[PDB]
Order: structure tokens, then sequence, then C-alpha cells
């Protein structure tokens, strides 16, 4: 034929017009989230199974979007997660509302060429503005960091003990933190998370070591160690064989005995290589024959295998040992230390405890919950509790909140229209606009006047300045730096990034060309 | 059951949504038909029948709308038409666009108790404000009448004549205009336009009597008369019969012809009654036996049967002749005078032509033209350009076209809104920015830049007064007034009652329940 | 079979919650339009057809219910509207209101019989305080009556002149209004409304006489008259035949003639017994003979044929004329008397206006308006100010507006409950809580804190006294006397009277069998 059947086309305003309104629905989906009074989702998959979340990366992951518009605003979700980790919703938000009012100019006759150009230069202009305003603060100052955590807290559910989980929080990211070259940089993967169901929010904690869940692998072997020396053996504790194919074959009927003594032997062997280095604690990647249980049973060591390569590497980072492939070769100083090391039924669930480590550069918090609902929330409030306290340290720089930035920029950002002028300026008039949605669906999901409460906040801020923002808590503006409600520096900069990079790509689109959704 | 099946229902926004939404799309069908740039609409109904018009109500009323709130802005149409004549488009457009601005303030959660107030004080403010800018002019001012009447056809196909045109409509006005109280009053009913194929529109012309499309009667009768004493009768000039049951019973051979004759003889004495008054042509509205026909003929008096009631009426206006219901009480009071009656074949169609009336209170209007479509539009250019010389006969009242009642109206209210405040000044300032797609859409079909050509008529207007609006043939701002480019003070306070109510009522409901639409 | 299949049944807990769900649904569903702020609702029959109002009659009456218990709320809307015109909305929201604190009772677990007893001693013990507390007035003071038809007007759409509509209202029942037993007797059916679009309604008049949809049956008869003598026949003015049936024997030439005349002078005769009174107008039931026509056009006499039996009955009361069915016996003293009678073009269509009328006790309201939707709602609006003033006329007793009426019922039935005490208590306690959806669905339409609004308002209504009740324009509770915003202590008493039953009456029903629906 001349072109796929079943494929459809749009070019021009239908192309703009649809995929802007595609934008613009799934970013109103998730704005009745954001914020401290933000509301719930129940997403119901194809397979029962059913999540509950405020988190908009996971709503937007969840739901089965289907017009391809919408499922750019997940990546636009998807970056703000991975670069600041917090804001996911208002970068959404904002990037749906820019568009919004970039249709307006459209239908205005305004060429595309000229609202992306002006969004440029008003988003350009915008960063400039943050890093300006921006409170310099003390990469390490536990007095901001905590605030810094617990302000992302309030904005989840688990908001009922946001004391609690933001002093773990910033406890764990100062302990694997890393500043050799004047500044921190930190890699969260040295942070682990353990759920697990019964008790209350309340029993979480942070184990300065790490949890693994197996158990010790034969039932005479200690189920606790105080002054462990452990030894990570990343070795099939087993009767090794050559790679050549080979074969055994009795001739004689004592052979049946020598033969199997000898792979004890050379079982033994290896175990013996292992007490030798003093090891009481034994982690092995690979499995562990029976017999090699039991010698390492006899010398009393604690041995556990099948242990996860990435809980092997959390152990070295964590008791300082070293991971080692010959056991021939394992010396006294391959091992590390932890202060305890026990095997705990947590939930009827078997455990291993790695904790009271020296100086752990990886650690575990342990999450408690009555459901595993939740738990799951409870664990995504953290993961961005942490993320942002990371921010601050790698940035030393935050912000207000309520909206509080969003209103000096968009203030601001309005100047900067002037002096641009043209029809450029109506871009960077309507992109300052747009910044307002944050205020505004703030005191909206927490069922204030939208209308007049804006007005009170755009007055306050112009005349007591910078730390003035709404308090959905308040349900009046306020400075949110005598509050303490603030955000990393890096989460406003990265959802003006994201949003109006996602914006201008969708207003650069003339024409839509699919086969089959 | 409960509530019927396959009858959908709405509520709030949703509800809302949808009417406004369906009212806009209605409202954007016909603006691109705004002005004299505007666009010519092609309509092809179920049974092949075509019609291209830049008429608003023949396009709203031949188009077959379907959704409720859509077949409300017919109405819009109707209203505008039944009173002012013009300015149909105008009304639907600033009807559909004063709901997209109110649909705004509704996304704001501004209640729509609060939008109706608002833009109910505007529409008030705005009457007011028109009557007060109007430019009061003399009733029969010969001059500003002849603009009123071409301002009006130039905005149309016919604008290739409008001087003709205008000219024709401006002097049938006043022809058949009444004034015994003071002021004018104008029944357009007494125009009649007659259309007919061939020619050029440059034929078309004013008949100061009146065209009937019928024939002679008979074929010895007069096909032209002079000075003619005209006879208006609806009576059948037939052998009557009695209301009760009767029959003739012929018992003698010599009963046959006796019969026949008797019937002659009461035919014949109509005949007599009519020629004694002096009338030469007589206009009969119920039929003519053909022995009535032949005597009439012998008196060479000139007549026609079967004419319709609406012609006899006309004819009874045009020549002051009275319309008699028995011939017998005819007398030569009754008669009336034309100064030539004569049959024409116009364009192989015989018609009578009842011309050089004395003082007509009806006359007729011939129009001329190459196709079916010329004709049909010229005369719905017409009947918009007579109803606009009607509103300043009887108003005395004018304004200046290319939107710049909308330009002050927008500008003033505006003001309104700052000193009324509250919620309602930004219902108010909405409604004030709603009336602008005027000059928006009028320079917009024109092909000029839009957001660019609207901020310099809004300044001109701003500086050098009232009469600056936009002219679409000069492509820039102008004083319409000194360009003699000016509309009736009706069509501008109507097209705001007709389109603000219609606005008003849609935000009003909040439920639909329909069963099959 | 046993009991034909399709035959749905349900019993006990089933039948009465399926009941109460369906009652309350309708309910719910015009509660939305009460009160001044109430919004409209569009209906959509499977015609096509559209309505847009707010009156609960209306809409109950045009959506297609389906469920029984659904059809028995539009009896309630029924009964309202047919013993005080007004409060439709309210006693079908307090009905399923009712149902609802009705079904709370049935959950715990008391005893339909309980229920219902307690209900009607709450329904019964509410008229006795509403006539005690019923604010007593004269009849037909002025004032009062003014206010009660405003009062009415406002809460609905036309409010927007509740000044010209309640004065039209006032003055068009006190003129029809009959008194000679001492107290008043209203009957609104001597009130005819005139609908005809165009102009504003504000050219809304009160025709005291008769405006009749016919026009001057001929062209010669006078198209006004001055003061005219009316005739009121209802007898054909034809060739009257014999009942025994009968047919003319034409024998000779001659005879064709003599007939003929024989008939124009029965005819002729006929006129002339008219013409013998003095009688210049002329209204006929029937037809009338074109002769008949002819001998009345010379005697300068304006006749109208086919009057509707409606209208010559309104005629016959306005004129003071009285109906006639044998012209033989028409004397003077049958003829009525009417200051002015003529054929008025109004909207394009003719019409006979027949006013300045002597002492009419039938009056005609003329609506005029832009739509045919703002004309029909004016209408509904009347009819409701129009049946109000008829109750405080006969009844001479008021009430405050705002729901102060239902907190003053619902503050005292509760003692009352107290005194009764048992299970009764506690269904006279959800009776006079119920009664407060009216205050509530009040302020809720408005916009207004329905939560804490309650609260002050019964507050208020505790210290200030009866008076106190919302005022949704105000936003705050205040005293509706001091306001002027009153109604018929009829409307009250009959809300609570239809509601209770309707309640009750369900409350009743343990077992539906039905075939098809
Ligand atoms: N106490 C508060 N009052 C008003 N706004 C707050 C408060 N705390 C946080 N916020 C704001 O809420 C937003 C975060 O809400 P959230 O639901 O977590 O979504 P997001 O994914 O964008 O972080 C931020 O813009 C922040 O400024
Ligand atoms: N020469 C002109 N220049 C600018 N505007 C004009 C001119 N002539 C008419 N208009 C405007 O165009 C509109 C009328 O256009 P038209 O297509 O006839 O639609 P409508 O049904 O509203 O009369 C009016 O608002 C009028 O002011
Ligand atoms: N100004 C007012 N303020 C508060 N309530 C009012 C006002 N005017 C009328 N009402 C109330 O609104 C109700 C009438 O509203 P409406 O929409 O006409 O419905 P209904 O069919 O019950 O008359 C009455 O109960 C009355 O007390
Ligand atoms: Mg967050
Ligand atoms: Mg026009
Ligand atoms: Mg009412």
């Amino acid at each position: 034929v001349i072109l796929p059947e079943g494929t459809q086309r749009y070019v021009g305003r239908d192309a703009q017009r649809l995929n802007i309104l595609a934008a613009r629905i799934i970013a109103e989906t998730v704005r009745t989230t954001l914020g401290p009074k933000g509301m719930d989702k129940m997403l119901v998959d194809s397979l029962g199974d059913i999540v509950v979340t405020n988190d908009c990366a996971t709503i937007l992951d969840k739901i089965d979007l289907q017009h391809p518009a919408a499922k750019m605003m997940v990546e636009v979700a998807k970056t703000q997660d991975k670069e600041a980790g917090d804001g996911t919703t208002t970068a959404v938000v904002i990037a749906g509302e820019l568009l919004r009012k970039a249709e307006e100019l459209l239908d205005q006759n305004i060429h595309p060429s000229i609202i992306i150009k002006g969004y440029a230069l008003a988003a350009e202009k915008a960063q400039e503005i943050l890093d300006e305003i921006a409170i310099r603060v003390d990469p390490d100052d536990e007095e901001t960091l905590l605030k810094i955590a617990a302000t992302s807290i309030t904005g989840k559910n688990a908001e009922s003990h946001k004391e609690l989980l933001a002093k773990l929080a910033v406890e764990a990211v100062k302990q694997v933190a890393e500043k050799k070259d004047g500044k921190y940089v930190v890699d969260l993967d040295n942070i682990k998370f353990e759920k697990k169901a019964g008790e209350g929010v309340e029993e979480s904690e942070l184990v300065r070591g790490v949890v693994i869940d197996k158990e010790v692998v034969h039932p005479r072997m200690p189920k606790r160690v105080e002054n462990a020396k452990i030894a990570l053996i990343n070795e099939a504790l087993e009767v090794k064989k050559t790679e050549t194919d080979a074969k055994i074959n009795i001739t004689s009927p004592d052979q049946l005995m020598s033969f199997l003594e000898q792979e004890e032997k050379m079982l033994k062997d290896m175990v013996d290589h292992i007490a030798q280095t003093g090891a009481n604690v034994v982690f092995v990647q690979k499995g562990i024959d029976d017999l090699a249980q039991h010698y390492l049973a006899k010398y009393g060591i604690m041995a556990v295998r099948r242990v996860k390569k990435s809980d092997m590497e959390k152990l070295a980072k964590a008791t300082g040992a070293k991971i080692v492939t010959n056991v021939k070769d394992l010396t006294p100083e391959d091992l590390g230390y932890a202060e305890v090391v026990e095997e705990r039924k947590l939930a009827g669930e078997n455990m291993i405890f790695v904790e009271g480590c020296k100086n752990p550069k990886a650690v575990t918090i342990l999450i408690r919950g009555g459901t595993e609902h939740v738990i799951d929330e409870v664990e995504r409030a953290l993961e961005d509790a942490v993320k942002v306290v990371k921010d601050v340290m790698e940035d030393g720089a935050v912000l207000p909140a309520g909206g509080a930035p969003e209103i000096e920029l968009a203030i601001r950002l309005d100047e900067y229209a002037k002096q641009v002028g043209g029809k450029e300026a109506l871009a960077i008039e309507n992109f300052a606009d747009a910044l307002k949605i944050i205020p505004k669906t703030l005191a909206e999901n927490a069922g204030l006047d939208t209308v007049e409460m804006l007005v009170k906040v755009i007055s306050e801020h112009k005349n007591r300045g910078l730390g003035i923002g709404i308090d959905v808590f308040e349900g009046k503006p306020a400075d949110m730096l005598e509050k303490g409600i603030i955000e990393p520096l890096r989460v406003k900069k990265q959802a003006i990034k994201s949003a109006s990079e996602a914006a201008i790509m969708i207003l650069r689109i003339d024409d839509v060309i699919a086969a089959k959704a």
C-alpha cells in the first residue's frame, strides 16, 4: 500500500493541541498530591496487586499511560527523582502548566518559534535567579540538614513520625558520606533499606552495619558472635573439579572409601585456611558443601551461604573486610569487624544483623510498620528524605518552601519579561505566571481559598521578602525560613530544568506519526 | 427501571465544561466570516441541496447542530437578527468568548454565582456606556443612512456593488417608513424582495410599486395599462352556489339552454359591477370562471387570478386600492392608482409589474444576478441593509465600526472592574477582555498580525479617542468616523444583551439530563 | 407459570432500603436548585426539545423517572404546587431527608411501626407549632403582599426584575380576587398568561382585560375601536340547516338566484340582530360566513371568529359581556365594555387587545423577553408569585424565609421529642433534624460554610428569635422580618404535610412487586 493502515497522523494545531492536552491531563492527575495536604491514589494493576501512594514517580510509572506526550511527562519525574530526588510532582505540574499557558499564546497566533525562545530565556534566567537567592548553608550543618529532611517527609503519608525518619535519614547519609576532595560526594547505594512488617514505624532504626536476609547454614554453628572477625569468601566451598573432562574409575573395593576421604580432605583443607585467619564469621557468596559446613561448625565459626553479590559488597564496605576469590590466600587482614553478628527471628523471619561496625561506608535502615502499605510508603519517604540531604551536603545551598521560590521567580521573571519585550516577553510573562501552580495547587489541596490566598502571598512576599510562602498547616502566608520549612536549592533548579525542557520539547513537535496505541 | 437507560447526565465541572466547550466550537465555526474579509461556508444538506453564504444566522440554521448548548447558540443569532437585523456573527463570537474567559474563572475555583453576578454588572454597565458614547444622528439624515447601509453590505459577498444596493435600501425604507407620533416606525414586511436570475446585480432596481409572479388570465386582455385604475377583489368570479345542498332537475330540453344562460348572466352581472367603477386592472385573490374572463376581456380590463393574500395586501398598500369581499359593493373610491401595470417576460418568466404608484406604503426591490447563489446572497445582504437603516431611523444613534465600540467598552469596563473590586472584578475584567475578539478576529480574518495590530488599536483609541477601530482594507487602525464606516447603536447594544444572556444562562446550568442526542 | 418472570420483588430491609434510596436520589437531584442561589438544569427529551429551569415541579415532571419510589416523589411536588404553588423543591428535599434519618432508625433495628408513629407525631406537632408562631397579617395589606411575591421570584432566574414582576402579580391577583363571604377566595384561572418573544422582561405589563391570538376576520373592518360595546356570540354566523336531512331541487332558472338571496337574507338578518344592539365588536366562538363578514364590515363592526371557548369566558369576565347562544335574543344588556379593542401586531404576530375594561374579573399578564426560555421561566416565576399572593390573601398569615421556620421547628420539635420519650423520641428527634437540610442546602447552594453557618444561625435564632434565618445574599444569619424576606404560612404547612406523608407512606411499604421498568 501507501502508508500502514491504522496509523494515524496529526499536524500543526492538531498535533500540538493534543500533545499539550495529553500532557496537561497527566499533570492534573498528579497535582492533587502536591504538598503536605496532598491526597493519595489507589493503583490496581491487572494482576489485582494494590499500590496506595502519594509519590508522583510511582503513580506515573504504575499507571499504564498510552498517549505519547503523557509518557514524556513520565520522563520528567524520572529525571527529577534521579537528580534531586524530590519535587517530582512539582516538575510534572509545572511542565503541564507551562504547556497550557504556552497554548494560550499559540491560539493568539504567536509562532511556536517565538514561544520556545521565550521559554528558554525565562528558563535560563530562572536558574540565575535561584543560584542568587539561594540561602548558602554549611555543607554539614546538623541544624539545617535535619530541616531539609523533615520538610521532605512532610509531603507524604508517614508524616506522623517525620521526627524519627528525618533523624535516621540525616544520620545515615552523614555516615556513608565521602569528602576527601573538599566537598562531599554521596553514593546513596551505600544505604540499604530493610522492610519488615509488624511492630510500629516507631521501631524503625539505623543499623550501623548491614542486615542480610539469610540464616546460619548449619544447626551447630553459633547464632551470635561478640567481636566478630568476618571473612568474605566469594568462592564455592565445595569439591573442585577440573575444567578438562574427568571421571573416577573405581577398580577395587577400598577405593570407594579413599576417594570420599580425599574430598573430605579437600573440603576440610579449605575450611582450615579460613579458620587459621582467626575468622569466627564467614559469608560465602557461592555454595557450601555439607562436610565443609561440618568442619566449619566444629571450629565454632558462623557461616552463611549463597549471599547476594550486592550484600557481599555492603558487608565489605560496612565491616572493612575484603572479598576474596581463593581461600588459600586469605589472611587476617582480609578480615573485617562487627561489634556483634547475630541471627534474629524478626517477624518469624530469620535475618542476620552485622551491627556495631567500626566506621561503615555502607549502612542499613530497618523499617517497621503495621502493614506492607505502611512500610512501602515509609521507604518511599526515606528515599526522598535521603536524596535531599545528599543534595544539600554536595550543594550547601537551600531555599524556603511553600511555593516561596516560585513566587519569587514569578515576580522577578516578569521584570525580566519587560526588558526582553516583544512577542518573547509574552512567553516570558506566561512562563512566570505558570510557576504559580505550585503556590496555587498548594493552598488548593489544603482546601484554602486559591484566588484570595495567592493574592496575600504575592503581597507579603513583595513586602516581607523571599522567605514568604504558603503554609498549608497555617492556612496563611508565612516566613518559611523561620519555620524551617525549606528544600534543596537543587530541587527547584532541577524542577525548572525538567519542566521547561519537556514543555519546549513538545512545543517543538509539529507532527505525530503513530501506528498501534 | 430507575432513570431511563440511554439517558446521559453530567454535573458540575462536567456539565459546564461540556456546555462551554460545545458553545465555543459553534462560535469558532462562524468567526471565520466576521468582517469584510471573512470567509464563506459551503453547506450541503441531506437532500443534496447546496447553500454558500457568509450569514451566521443562515449557517447556524442550515448546519444540523446536535449538542444542546450548541443549539442555544443559534438562539443568539436568531434574537439578534430579529432585533437589530445585523451583527449575528458578532453576538455569537462574543458569547463563546465570553464563556471561554468564564471557564478560566471557574478553574480558579470561583463560584459560578460570583461569575454570573460579575458578568451581569459588566453587561449592565456596558449598555449604559454604549448609550453614552453613541453618536446621536438625525433620524432621516440621508447621509449617515447611506453609510450605515453600505458598511453593512460590506462584510459580505455583495460588497462589489455596495453602492447601488445601499442606495436601493435607504430609498426603499424611506418610502414605506411611517411616523405620526413624532418618531419613525418601520414595518419591514412592507418591503418585498423579488429574485430573478440573469443580468448582473447591476440591474437590481427599486420598483415603487409591486412585482407579482402571475400572468394576464386571458389571451385577449391588455398586456399593458397606462394610468391603471386597480381593483382588489377577494371573491371568486364564478357561479356562486347555496350553502344548502342543491341540485337542478332538468325536465324539458329548453332548460338546458335557459340554465346555462342564467349562469352566464350571474357571471356577467359581476364583471359588470367591476367595469362600472372604471377599473381597467383587476387582481382577484380567488378564481375566475372562463366566461367571467371573456367579459373582463371584452371590457378591455386586465385581470389576474389566484393572487396570494400576501400579494393582495401589498397591492393594497402600494396602489392605495382597497380589498373588497363583494363585487356588488365595489365603489370607485376603492380603486387604486398605478402609473403603469404591465406583463413582462423577465427571463422567459412572465410577471406583472405594478410600478409608478403614487405614495406606496409598500414597495418592491427586484434583484438580478448570474447564478441563483448570487441572488440569494444579494437578498441576504439587502435584508441586513434594510434592517439597519431601520434601526437608525427608529433609534437615531450610531457607532463606529471595526470593533471600535468593543475596544472602547473593553477599556472603560476594566476601570469599572477596578472600582467594583472583589471576585466580581475578575469576572468584569474577563468580560471586558472577551469583547476584544471582534477587533482580534477582524484583523485575523484579514491576514494581519493579531497580537501586534491589537496593541496599535488599543493605543490609538486610548489616545485619539472613541472613533478609532481597525480597518481591514487599510490593514491598520483608523478613525472609523472619518472613513464613514459605522453601524447602528442597536446592533452593538443587542449583541451584548444577546451574548451576555446566553453566557449567563449556560453558566447557570449545573446538571444536564438527555435521552437521545 | 407461578408469577410472571421479569417480575422483581423486594421485602423488608431490601424493599425499604431501595425505596428510600430511589427516594433520596431524586431528592438530591433537585436540592441544588434550592434558594435564590440555586442552579438550573437542562432537560433534553428524546425528541430534542430543550427545557432549562429551576422549577422542581417541571424537572421531576420532564425527567423520565422509572423507579416507583421516585415517581412518588413527583406527587409531592404536585400536591405542593397545587396547594401553595411554591416550595415544591423544599417538600421534596425534606421528604428524602426524612427518609434518610428514618433509615438510620431502621438500621438501629427500630420497628417501622415506631418510626411511622413518631413521624406522625412530629408532623402533627409541626403544623401546630407553625400556626402558633405564624405572623398574622392583613389579608390585603399591599405591603407584605408585595414582599411575599418578590421573595418568591427571588429563587429563580428572572430575579433580575423581582421588582416589576412582583408588582404585576400582586396587582393581577387583587383585581380578579373575589370576596363576599368576608374572607378572600382567588381563582387563579382568571389570570391568563401571554408569552411573546422580543423585547425585555421590562415590557411585561398587566393587561386589565384580555389578549387574544386571533385577528380581525375581514379587511374592511375597523382594526381599532374606541369605546367598544362587545358581543360574545357562541353561534355560527352561517347558513343554518335542518336536523332533518334536506336538499334543494331546482326546477327553473330563476331559482338559482332566489335561493342564494334567501340565504344572504338569512345571513344578513343574523348580523342585523347583532348590529341592532349597538355592538361594534363581536367575538364569535364558531365560524362566520363570508357574506356575514361583509355585512358586519358595512356596519363598521369588528368581528373575530373561531375564538377559544376558554377565551370567550375570559372575555365575558373581563368586559362584563354575556355569552349568547342565539343572536335573536341578543339585547344591549348582553354587551360588555372595553375602553379600547385593537389589533396590534406584537412580535410580527397579529393579536387583539381588549384593555381598559371596567372592573375585570379576568385579567391578562403579557410577558416579553429575548428568548423563548427567558419567557417560559418568567411565566413559571409569575405562577408561583401569583399563587403565593393567593395564599396570603386567603390565609392572612406569613413566615420568615431562609430556613427560619425549619430552624424553629427543629429547635422546638426536639423538646417535644423529650416529653414524648421512648423510641418515638428518636423518630421525633430525627424528624426535627431532617428539617435542617433547608437552612443547610440553602447556604450550601450559596457556597457558604454549611457546618459553621448552620451553627451561627441556630445560635442567633436561640437568641434574637423566630425571625432569624439565613440570607444567601448576606452570607450570614439575619432577622428575615427586618429584611422583608418572607413566605406564605401555607407553603411551610403544606411542605411538612406533603413530605411527612410521602415519607410515612414509603416507611410503610414492606414489599414491592413490579413487572417491567
Ligand atoms: N509546610 C508546608 N506548607 C506549604 N507547602 C509545603 C510545606 N511543606 C512542603 N511544602 C511544599 O510541597 C511541595 C512538595 O510536595 P510533595 O507532595 O512531596 O510533591 P513533590 O513530588 O513535588 O515533592 C514543595 O513544593 C514544598 O515547597
Ligand atoms: N471596513 C471595515 N473595517 C473593519 N471592520 C469592519 C468593516 N466593515 C465591517 N466591519 C466589522 O465587521 C463586523 C461585521 O461583519 P459580518 O461578516 O457582516 O458579521 P456580522 O454578522 O457580525 O455583521 C462588525 O463588527 C464591523 O464593525
Ligand atoms: N434571600 C433569601 N435568603 C435565604 N433563603 C431564601 C431567600 N429567598 C428565598 N429563600 C429560601 O429558598 C427557598 C425557595 O427556593 P426555590 O429555588 O424557589 O425552591 P422552592 O421550590 O422550595 O420554592 C425557600 O425555603 C426560602 O426560604
Ligand atoms: Mg516530596
Ligand atoms: Mg452583517
Ligand atoms: Mg419557588
